[PDB]
């Protein structure tokens, strides 16, 4: 039964649901206040009555009133309005689930601490079952995870987890070389993950001394070898490797293809040149979700590559940052948790109501790649992206729960002393554990949520491409990057016959600058929208097949350096119909219009 | 004048403001409703009248309600009643200001990303206005600041900045040496860390490539030298050397004194020995309000070592770990954030309503030590702390402004750029800069509630000192640790004529037992406390002298190993006036011997 309305989970563009809001509001902060009044009745109330009605209290709540009525002014002259159904085409940003936001505020008022169970006896029950459920979102049979404060330290948690283990093998030569013994200096530093923990767990007596001979001793980390991220990696993979130790300079970015997604023959030629120089792989990153392209990097062929090295001697840790798209896994599993055969994938989203329109909208490349991803040993997903839970809450989650002890110091007691941060918020457990229970994990709740966001991207696809405008005796045409992976459609601006890739980079700069708190106030704002830079730096001639596919040479690319493209992650919940899309589409064009027409009088 | 009422910027042990926070909150949830409607005001609701009125949506709700009812009754069975006024005496958990509680909320409807400032405007504006506040609360003249996440990854940020900075010397020896000439490699490693900025603001065009042989390249982690950490450090501290890459085998604990403050001798020993042996030294924590005794190390006299080696030849970086006492040090300002002179305490303290009996409170130790952390190069400071904020709002302070191009990445455009972490609340800014301009961050607001904290633990110490318990035809007598230097005090239970350190022990850890969720609902305890193990390993002979006078001898002593003690950091605000604390002494009392009297039956 895909029978959830998703506009009830939500405030609404235009507040529809705000009575229901603030009914569920005042119901659940009502409950609070009777569990504290209830809490040891015998207590008489301190604030004594006459106080509550004294001139102290009025000065010091007429002053508390003053400094909210400052923060309420500034709050509503420059917030952003992403809650609009379809005026907001650009950051990772749209309204976030009435549920989370109801539970985060009530278990505020508790303010427990996750780090101890002692100062959260409940909202940390709730971050177990939360972790499972990351898991079981990932298919790991015995996995685990936990709520980080946000992505970037989940990618860093992940590379502390590689980091650490790369080093357990030389530690185990150090303290107890009967269990690698035999085991050339090479075989140890490319042993397969799970050997190390059957042999670290086989080490009962020793886990505590084998660690302190880890990377947490300080030495060994330019000898656990190189990380390879793809050419389009986050800033928050740059420096984990600055923090963790390897080193920026030990970072090795894996070239791009025109898709945007890592060329898995390149990422084969510097794994198999690295061991040929003998140095080690620490790990490769896979993005299922990009950042600024919507790109799904290619798991399935990851784990392939890597099950076809490990034959000649060469393994390396996979980490996937799904920080994006994590979520955008349960549109592919069903109700029992299995995942959709490709075959059935249209008929079971129609059944559901994932989709609107009994289409293809996934590839199988991107179908393959997310079911792989269950084959990786640690991933980043950001319930503040693709969860709709408001910030900060990020993810991590591991496939093998007794991973967490190669970064254990001393329900998990202590979760603090399983994670890499310390002391959390209950309320962001509560959030997160109130969308997935009202959302479920699969095709019956997060993956209709999932498949509006992607229908929603697709119309936005086809209405940009068949986009020109006559702007005084000009005619600017709209032009998609690439086809969207997932809910993120890029695209630029380009005059008809303007072969100026610098002046082209000037136009969608400038459409930025009006469609941003750049130019005017943002509450006259009728599209709002992002910008990046793709530079040869950083990106490489991957965006060359796009730039030659619009005029451009190999001459004015080389020259300009450097292509910018506007960004839409489409996460609006309103564009999955058609018909409500149409709505709002003639006033995407009436906007564009008039800032085109502002950049060119 | 101290007109301010703190009793009305609490929800209220008996939930007394409560139609208060209901009527605030609803006020500001309907200006933010008002805003989304006005944006485009032209637009249609999406959700049609007909919708909000159907099955779909009804079954949805009545889902969501269903969940909302279950976290309900989650959060109200096991959550721990902290916001009674005198019966929770245990962590660092009261009630949360108002004022946060509700900014929080209403900025959380906005869901802005403070890592930018296009999707934060206003949050992040006020972020940049709270990491002033932080400097200005450390007299830092031109300092920085932001919110972490937590204090445990501010300590972290902190001593990534500590581990690069040491290593920029040798860093501009190898990309313009024109810097460090005539400069030996020992004299580099201990270059004061102004004349660091100094330097490295001086190669202008340069800067980058400098940073990129720093420890951001990953070498030079070992030669930047060890850390020194007070023996009663948090775990933090061990963990961010595994993290940033200095490792665990390179932690020099220094050994704390009867009063748990490091011995300032100890210190001294161990720095000139390690340049004996020529290890340079990469800083020393200085702990303002420590986990289980509430201590408060010298910084004056750090600072002193330090400006006395400076002169051998040895330099050290300080960072002070104030999470919990950082804002205590608002009652030792005036209202033009001048430190009051420690003659004129008491006197302003009577003023301004900071202490209700004109008593010493604070000794010069303390204020003496508060005011050297002006001097130290950064700072942790946890809102979520003594700042009254909800979780999860951590701080960290640097003194130089300038500092913060040693980690930084590419208002302060992207904030995350010169930050550890990504994806940040504005929210969470939205609820500390209320704080603070509602509780100014000197004797006219935060004094006053740091002052009601510090008072309140005062009569707990001399309830505890008093009593005694015949439970059957035993008397067991309460003890406490030591005095005070801030709000936590600590006790421990001993029989009368019992030399058993390892019974005493057992006496203690059962009292915590039945006064935590161990034993028992916790909504029918009338007790709640902490307990912390102080163990020869990890804290010598410190708690001998504390021992000794119960009692015990040194063979006993090295004999159980460990003395438990039961932890009380006192944040209560309603325990400031003598008259509401002999309210609930009784009751203290009752419950006590209870509990006393059902581990003797
Ligand atoms: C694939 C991937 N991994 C990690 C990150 C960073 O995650 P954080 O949660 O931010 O630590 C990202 C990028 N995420 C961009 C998040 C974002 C949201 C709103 C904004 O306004 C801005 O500027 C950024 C990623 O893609
Ligand atoms: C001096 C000092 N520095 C850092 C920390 C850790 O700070 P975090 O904000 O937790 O990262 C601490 C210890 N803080 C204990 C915090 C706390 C609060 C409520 C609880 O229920 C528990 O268990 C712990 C410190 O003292
Ligand atoms: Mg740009
Ligand atoms: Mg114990």
């Amino acid at each position: 039964k895909g029978e959830m309305n998703l506009n009830a989970l939500f405030i609404g563009d235009k507040a529809e649901n705000g009575q229901l809001y603030k009914d569920l509001l005042i119901d659940l902060v009502d409950e609070h206040l009777g569990w504290r009044q209830n809490y040891m009745p015998q207590d008489m109330p301190v604030i004594s009555s006459q106080e509550r009605t004294s001139k102290s209290y009025e000065k010091t709540v007429n002053h508390m009133k003053d400094v909210l009525n400052e923060i309420s002014s500034r709050m509503r002259t420059h917030s952003v309005p992403w809650h609009t159904a379809g005026r907001y085409w650009g950051h990772m940003n749209s309204e976030t689930l009435m549920p989370s936001l109801l539970a985060y505020n009530f278990a505020m008022l508790w303010n427990g601490n996750n780090v101890a169970y002692e100062s959260s006896p409940a909202t940390s029950q709730m971050e177990e079952e939360v972790g499972h459920e990351f898991a079981h979102l990932m298919s790991y049979k015995n996995g685990w995870g936990h709520i980080v404060a946000d992505g970037s330290l989940a990618n860093l948690e992940g590379l502390w987890y590689a980091r650490n283990i790369k080093s357990l093998p030389f530690a185990m030569k150090e303290v107890k070389p009967e269990l690698v013994a035999g085991k050339s200096d090479w075989e140890l530093l490319n042993m397969p993950t799970k050997e190390i923990m059957d042999l670290l767990e086989s080490a009962e007596d020793e886990i505590d001394e084998i660690k302190a001979h880890s990377a947490r001793s300080g030495k060994h980390l330019q000898a656990i070898g190189k990380w390879l991220v793809p050419q389009t990696k986050h800033y928050s993979w740059l420096k984990a490797a600055d923090i963790i130790g390897i080193g920026l300079d030990q970072v090795i970015p894996v070239p791009v293809d025109h898709n945007y997604r890592m060329d898995i023959n390149e990422l084969e030629k510097i794994v198999r040149g690295l061991a040929e120089e003998q140095i080690p792989v620490l790990g490769v990153v896979g993005v299922v979700g990009s950042t600024e392209e919507g790109a799904v990097d290619s798991i399935d062929k990851i784990i392939a590559l890597r099950d076809e090295l490990m034959k000649d001697g060469i393994y390396y840790y996979v980490h996937v940052d799904a920080a994006y798209g994590g979520y955008g896994r349960a549109i592919f599993l069903d109700e029992d948790n299995n995942f959709i055969p490709y075959e059935d994938l249209q008929d079971v989203h129609e059944e559901y109501g994932v989709f609107k329109e009994k289409k293809e909208h996934i590839s199988r490349e991107v179908y393959d790649a997310y079911k792989a991803i269950e084959l990786a040993e640690s991933v980043t997903i950001d319930p503040h992206a693709m969860g709709y839970i408001p910030y900060s809450a990020g993810g991590i989650v591991i496939q093998d729960i007794r991973m967490r002890d190669v970064i254990s110091y001393f329900i998990p007691a202590l979760l603090g002393a399983y994670i890499l941060e310390g002391s959390k918020a209950g309320a962001t457990a509560a959030s997160v554990w109130a969308a997935h229970h009202v959302l479920p994990l699969n095709v019956a709740g997060y993956g209709k949520l999932i498949g509006a966001s992607i229908e929603g991207s697709h119309h936005f696809y086809n209405f940009l491409n068949d986009l020109t405008f006559k702007v005084g005796d000009k005619e600017i045409e709209v032009h998609t990057l690439t086809h969207p992976d997932f809910n993120m459609v890029d695209y630029v601006f380009k005059e008809k016959g303007n072969d100026d890739l610098v002046a082209m980079n000037k136009l969608n700069h400038d459409v930025y600058d009006y469609a941003s708190y750049v130019k005017g106030n943002i509450y006259n704002n009728e599209f709002i929208t992002s910008h990046t830079d793709f530079a040869i730096p950083d990106y490489g001639n991957s965006p060359l097949k796009f730039v030659n596919s619009l005029g451009f040479s190999d001459e004015e690319w080389n020259r300009a350096g450097k292509v910018t493209v506007l960004r839409a992650a489409v996460m609006t919940p309103y564009m999955n119909d058609k018909e409500e899309f149409d709505v709002y589409a003639p006033k995407i064009q009436a906007a564009l219009q008039e800032k085109l027409e502002q950049i060119y009088d």
